[PDB]
C-alpha cells in the first residue's frame, strides 16, 4: 500500500470544459462563451453550450468517480453562476448546483478540491479589461469569499487560480486565448501581478474566515532544461526557469518577485504599475499558502537565440532526444523546486496524455494514458523516497471534455463521452487500471 493515506488520487476537470448549461439558472455571459463563437478561434466552432452536459448529469458521473474508487474530484467553480456579473447580486441557483456537486461527492467519500478560476470571466469583467485591471482582482476576492461561505463547511481544499501562466501568457501575448491581445508583455506582466494580488489577498480572507481547510494555488510547471553544456545554452535555461518558474512560484511561496526579471522588466519599461500595499499583501501571505498546485506535462529543453521561440526573443525550445515525456525531467524538476521553496507541500494537480484513443469493438483501450500516468506515478513514488512532499495526484480528465481550442478531438481522462450517442458515458480501460491502482495504493513495483 506504498503512498500514504494522507496523499489523495484523483481526477480533474474544470467547469466550461465539461458543465454546459451555458445559459441556465441565471448564469452569466463569460468570456469563453463570447470567444468560442468569434469564426476561426475554436476548431470545428466547437462550443461551450453543451459542452459534455455535466451539468445535466453530474449524478451520474460522480457515481462513475466513485466506482473508479476515486479519492478526490477536483473540479472548477463557473464565477458566472455564482456572481453571473462578476460582483453584485448573488446567483441562489449557482449555489444550489456546486451544494449539489459537493454533498454528491461527499455521499460516496469523495474530497471535494475546488478551483475558484479556471479562465471562465464573466464578461462585464473582461471588458473591464479583465487582469489588466485591479477591479477584476478585488471582484474574485469578494467571489472566493462568497463560495468559502457557502461550501466552506464541506470544501475543505481550495485553489484559486489554474495555471495563470496560460491564462495571462495566451491572451495577452499569443493572443489565442480572450481577450485575443498580441505581443502585449507590459499587459501580461499586468494581468500577472493583479492575480498574484488576488490569490494572496484571497489567501488572507480564507485564513480569517477560520474554516480550516487549505489553499494554494496551481501553476504550471514547466522545468527548463539546456539542450546541452553549452554555457550560452544554460544561459538560455536560467532565463527560461526565472521567467516561467521563478516570476511564478516566487511571489505565493516567497512573497517576493525575483530580482533578475523584475531588473529586466524595469530596464525594458515592462513593470507593472504595482503599489506597496499590494507588494505587501503579497509579501505577507506567502507563508500563508499551505500547498502549491502543479500542472506538470513537459519539460522544456532549450537553446539560445543565435545558436519554437520565447515571447522575448532569447531562447528557443528544441524537439530532439538528448509532447515531450521525460520523467527523468519531472523528478529533476522537483527537486529544483524544494532546494528554492523549502518542504513545500505539493499536488500534482494535473497530469495526463491528450490523445486520439484506440477504439476496438466500442471499448477504449488508451494504453498510452495508462503508461503516461504510471510513468509520472512511478517518479512520484521515488520523489517521495527521495524526500519531496508530494500528497496528492490528479490525472487530468476524470471524463472525456471540451479541449478551449481543439473542440473534440484530443480525448483527456478515463470516461469516455460517445458524442454519437447523445453525450453517453463509458468506462475507458484507464478506468479500470486506475482504480486498481488506487486500491494498490500505487503498488506497481518499486
Amino acid at each position: 500500500m506504498k503512498f500514504p493515506h494522507d496523499f489523495l488520487f484523483g481526477a480533474a476537470s474544470a467547469s466550461y470544459q465539461v458543465e454546459g448549461a451555458w445559459n441556465e439558472d441565471g448564469k452569466g455571459v463569460t468570456n469563453w462563451d463570447e470567444f468560442s463563437k468569434i469564426p476561426g478561434k475554436t476548431y470545428n466552432g466547437t462550443n461551450g453550450d453543451i459542452a459534455v452536459d455535466h451539468y445535466h448529469r453530474y449524478k451520474e458521473d460522480v457515481r462513475l468517480m466513485a466506482e473508479m474508487g476515486l479519492e478526490s474530484y477536483r473540479f472548477s467553480i463557473s464565477w458566472a453562476r455564482i456572481l453571473p456579473t462578476g460582483d453584485g447580486k448573488v446567483n441562489e441557483k449557482g449555489i444550489e448546483f456546486y451544494n449539489n456537486l459537493i454533498d454528491e461527492c461527499l455521499k460516496y467519500g469523495i474530497v471535494p478540491f475546488v478551483t475558484l478560476y479556471h479562465w471562465d470571466l464573466p464578461l462585464p469583467l473582461e471588458k473591464d479589461g479583465g487582469w489588466t485591471n485591479k477591479r477584476t482582482a478585488e471582484a474574485f476576492v469578494k467571489y472566493a469569499e462568497t463560495c468559502f461561505k457557502a461550501f466552506g463547511d464541506r470544501v475543505k481544499h481550495w485553489i484559486t487560480f489554474n495555471e495563470t501562466v496560460m491564462f495571462c501568457g495566451l491572451g495577452y501575448l499569443k493572443g489565442a486565448h480572450p481577450p485575443g491581445i498580441q505581443n502585449d508583455v507590459p499587459k501580461y506582466f499586468q494581468a500577472t501581478h493583479y492575480v498574484f494580488y488576488a490569490h494572496a489577498k484571497t489567501v488572507a480572507v480564507y485564513k480569517q474566515l477560520k474554516q480550516y481547510g487549505e489553499i494554494g494555488i496551481t501553476h504550471v510547471f514547466l522545468p527548463a532544461y539546456s539542450v546541452d553544456d553549452q554555457k550560452e545554452n544554460i544561459q538560455a535555461a536560467n532565463h527560461a526557469n526565472e521567467y516561467e518558474t521563478y516570476w511564478y512560484y516566487d511571489p505565493i511561496l516567497k512573497g517576493e518577485y525575483p530580482s533578475y526579471v523584475v531588473q529586466q522588466l524595469k530596464e525594458k519599461g515592462w513593470t507593472p504599475n504595482w503599489t506597496v500595499e499590494e507588494l505587501e499583501i503579497i509579501k505577507q501571505n506567502a507563508e500563508e499558502n499551505d500547498f502549491i498546485g502543479l500542472n506538470y506535462y513537459q519539460p522544456i529543453r532549450v537553446e539560445r537565440y543565435d545558436m519554437n521561440p520565447s515571447f522575448d526573443g532569447f531562447y528557443r525550445t528544441v524537439k530532439m532526444d538528448d509532447w515531450e515525456i521525460s520523467p527523468e525531467g519531472f523528478l529533476e524538476g522537483l527537486h529544483m523546486l524544494k532546494a528554492r521553496y523549502g518542504d513545500i507541500k505539493m499536488y500534482v494537480t494535473e497530469n495526463g496524455l491528450g490523445d486520439e484513443d484506440p477504439i476496438i469493438d466500442g471499448e477504449i483501450v488508451d494504453v498510452p494514458r495508462i503508461k503516461f500516468i504510471e510513468a509520472h506515478l512511478k517518479v512520484m513514488k521515488r520523489a517521495i523516497e527521495e524526500g519531496i512532499n508530494l500528497k496528492g495526484y490528479y490525472a487530468w480528465s476524470v471524463i472525456d471534455l471540451l479541449s478551449w481550442l481543439n473542440g473534440y478531438k484530443k480525448q483527456y481522462g478515463f470516461i469516455f463521452v460517445d458524442h454519437n450517442d447523445n453525450l453517453k458515458r463509458k468506462k475507458k480501460l484507464s478506468f479500470h487500471w486506475y482504480k486498481r491502482v488506487v486500491e494498490t495504493r500505487g503498488e506497481e513495483l518499486h
